[PDB]
């Protein structure tokens, strides 16, 4: 059973809400969903692609909910669904939208070590969720647009959030960081949040595996790019749950009172497993896990509704640092954050792990 065409078409007859705001999570769902166009080169997921971006890409190429100048990194995520459009279609007025993006990258602020801060609202911050928003955009934009100098700048700032973001011990990443160690969030020592958060872990390695696969063969860094996501994967299988071979909230911490199993950052793992493996990132005696892994998540997420329908169930809805609420990044507060179902934050990287599952 084709689980990529059953969520889609799911996605699709559920009117899961894609158009409400400039969200990163809306063309990260149609990014599944393009796979799902490709494989069975149906054009009603094509056209329904089209039809939600229509929401937000004016004639004129001005996007709607979109302001370059809040310089938040979240905004170019919807440029990889923009590419795939503008190729798909020619249609000017996505190339257009993506000259808008491209735009913002000249200017956004960044750290001392040339990473891009996760928004202009959090000065002196990498967030591991931006890697796949802002750098792995970037990278995909370079590869159809740009120049191939520019790789040097994307393969840069992976390097220096692993440098500054990993734990020596446990080989995880941190959810986030601040350069200027002023968040309260942040510690005195390291800046670095308090926990491992699966859906940020999620983040930075399929930012990985979708970033090598369109660097140049030669390039210099694409080795040390691959060795991180290695040792990304090995770290997250040491804190794999054994019975249901998925992922918790809080990674490390599967013993808590509070922590469970939590769908998208699970998802995102599956598929970063599958792509690396079918890339050659990833060893080839990592198929099994990776398959087993995949059947975790349809076996503890996954319900049919009477339609012969699926939900994704248990997805983080929000999780962040700082801001008007203060978050603090501990236990607690990553408890503290809705858990929901048919969240495109979800259902996005499922319909990708299941396209490489199928593939496989």
């Amino acid at each position: 059973q084709k689980y990529s065409k059953l969520m889609a078409d799911s996605i699709i007859a559920k009117n899961i809400t894609l158009t409400d705001h400039w969200g990163y999570e809306y063309g990260l769902t149609l990014d599944g969903i393009a796979k799902v166009y490709e494989w069975t080169k149906d054009k009603k997921y094509l056209d329904f692609i089209i039809k939600t971006m229509d929401t937000f890409i004016n004639e004129d190429g001005t996007i709607n909910g979109y302001k370059l100048e809040e310089y938040n990194i979240d905004h170019l995520n919807n440029g990889k669904i923009l590419i795939t459009l503008f190729k798909e279609t020619g249609k000017e007025k996505y190339r257009k939208a993506l000259i808008n993006l491209r735009k913002q990258i000249d200017n956004h602020p960044r750290t001392k070590e040339n990473v891009f801060w996760h928004k202009n609202i959090y000065p002196h911050q990498i967030w591991l969720d931006g890697l796949y928003m802002g750098a792995t955009f970037y990278a995909k934009y370079v590869k159809e647009f740009g120049e191939e100098k520019e790789f040097d700048d994307i393969t840069h700032q992976f390097i220096i959030t692993e440098k500054n973001l990993k734990d020596n011990k446990t080989g995880l990443l941190y959810h986030a960081y601040d350069e200027s160690k002023t968040e309260p969030w942040s510690n005195s020592e390291t800046g670095l949040s308090p926990h491992f958060w699966g859906r940020a872990m999620g983040w930075y390695v399929m930012a990985l595996a979708d970033t090598i696969e369109v660097l140049p063969k030669n390039h210099k860094d694409r080795n040390a790019l691959i060795k991180i996501l290695n040792n990304c994967v090995t770290a997250l299988l040491k804190v794999q749950d054994n019975a249901s071979k998925v992922w918790y909230q809080v990674l490390d911490e599967g013993e808590r009172k509070g922590n469970y199993l939590e769908a998208s950052g699970s998802s995102m793992i599956v598929y970063a497993l599958l792509k690396g493996v079918r890339l050659g990132y990833l060893p080839e005696s990592l198929k099994e896990t990776a398959k087993e892994a995949y059947k975790g998540l349809i076996n503890e997420f996954i319900l049919e509704t009477k339609d012969g329908l699926i939900n994704l169930n248990k997805i983080c809805y929000v999780a962040g640092l700082g801001g008007k609420d203060k978050r603090d990044g501990s236990f607690a507060y990553y408890i503290s954050e809705p858990i929901v179902s048919n969240e495109p934050k979800g259902l996005g990287p499922f319909l990708l792990a299941s396209y490489e599952y199928e593939t496989l």
